[PDB]
């Protein structure tokens, strides 16, 4: 079925939880094996939330090469992402290593350091100018350059140095800050405006590593975003829009990553999300 009246025969018929039911049982199940080993278990925010083996970010290192990360790769759409954790306390010199050796140029961040009272992810970044951070264990400096705060998000610019060769590059660092704590926002406007904001940046871009994208446990928002990002993309390429189909969409990303959109009001949000965006390409 076409997509915005599929979308109304949902809402009529109030069965958003029995179609992403189907799609959990229809998800593909690959090993986690690396994940698992008792040596990664503090470089593991959540225990049931794994990047499958085949599809994993390897560090450039000889004694421990896990990070949790995985390679979205979307043939037809030409488009590739690295979807990865909050960083942890222990993995922040390990999240900066993985920009650097992968060639990103930006990183997306769909959530607050604190929400709900508790801690989301490490500060990560530098939050002045005159204060940089060195990441020691991976032999890294990181200056912040620049911000540039609106109302539903951050861009920052900085600086990441690799000590060893004293190479540089500019990284862009694309905060979406007005998630709410519980559910998901009432309108995707402010969402869409902030991807076309990425994707005016470069960042998704094939003359780039792949751009990394993280939440919490970045399956949700994570998941959200590169969704919609892909559907939207595909509608572009295509003679006919109308045969995107955003459960197949889904579906094929959940062979890289595992659960991808925690719920069915994430997945009501991703349809309306492409529903409107789909307009205003036009
Ligand atoms: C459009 O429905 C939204 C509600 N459904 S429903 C009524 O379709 O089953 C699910 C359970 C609670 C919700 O508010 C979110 C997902």
């Amino acid at each position: 079925m076409e997509m915005e009246k599929e979308f109304e025969q949902i809402d009529k018929s109030g069965s958003w939880a029995a179609i992403y039911q189907d799609i959990r049982h229809e998800a593909s199940d690959f090993p986690s094996r690396v994940a698992k080993l008792p040596k990664n278990k503090n470089r593991n925010r959540y225990r049931d939330v794994s990047p499958f083996d085949h599809s994993r970010i390897k560090l450039h290192q000889e004694d421990n090469d896990y990070i949790n990360a995985s390679l979205i790769k979307m043939e037809e759409a030409q488009r590739s992402y690295i979807l990865t954790q909050g960083p942890l306390p222990n993995t922040v010199g390990h999240f900066w290593e993985m920009v650097w050796e992968q060639k990103s140029r930006g990183v997306v961040m769909l959530n607050r350091v604190m929400e709900k009272g508790s801690l989301k992810c490490a500060q990560y970044w530098p939050q002045k100018e005159e204060k940089e951070m060195i990441f020691e264990d991976t032999n890294l400096k990181l200056t912040l350059i620049s911000e540039d705060i609106k109302s539903y998000y951050t861009v920052r610019q900085l600086e990441l140095e690799n000590l060893t060769t004293q190479e540089t590059r500019e990284i862009l660092h694309f905060h979406y800050t007005t998630w709410p704590d519980f559910g998901v926002p009432e309108s995707p406007a402010s969402f869409l405006n902030f991807l076309f904001k990425v994707r005016e940046s470069g960042s998704l871009s094939p003359e780039h590593g792949p751009v990394v994208v993280h939440c919490s446990a970045g399956i949700g928002r994570s998941g959200t975003f590169c969704l919609a990002d892909t559907c939207l993309l595909l509608m572009d390429k295509r003679k006919d829009p109308s045969s995107v189909d955003i459960k197949k969409v889904l579906l094929e990303m959940r062979k890289f990553r595992m659960g991808l959109i925690q719920t069915a009001d994430q997945l009501r949000f991703s349809y309306l999300a492409v529903i409107e965006g789909a307009k205003f390409i036009m």
